[PDB]
């Protein structure tokens, strides 16, 4: 399926295929991105899709 | 007067008694502040009230 949050799919250890975490400085008053985890790369600027 | 946008006083040049522009950076996917100019102090990263 592809869902609300984008693709969905169970491999063989029941996780979800291709986690990716948002980190997000909070320094001014909203909370601003600098940058994404992935599963992939780790630590990129880029958003992880296009890696 | 005190209005919406703070207090207002007219000296004899005609200006505003204290202007202040707030610097944007255009980086994300929102405009951040990075600091605030003032005529007081002059780019500061603290508000321009506390000066
Ligand atoms: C998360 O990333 C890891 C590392 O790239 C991947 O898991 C490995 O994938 C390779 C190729 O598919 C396998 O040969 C390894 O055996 C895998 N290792 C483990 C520990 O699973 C995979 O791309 C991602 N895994 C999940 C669950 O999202
Ligand atoms: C903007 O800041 C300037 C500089 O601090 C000030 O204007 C001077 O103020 C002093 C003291 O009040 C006077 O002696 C000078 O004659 C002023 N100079 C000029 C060119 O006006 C003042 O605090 C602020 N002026 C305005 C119009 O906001």
């Amino acid at each position: 399926h592809t869902g609300v949050t984008g693709p969905i799919q169970f491999d063989s250890d029941r996780n979800r295929v291709n986690p990716a975490y948002e980190v997000l400085n909070l320094e001014g008053t909203a909370p601003r991105t600098v940058g994404y985890w992935s599963n992939h790369s780790g630590l990129s600027v880029v958003h992880p899709e296009t890696l």
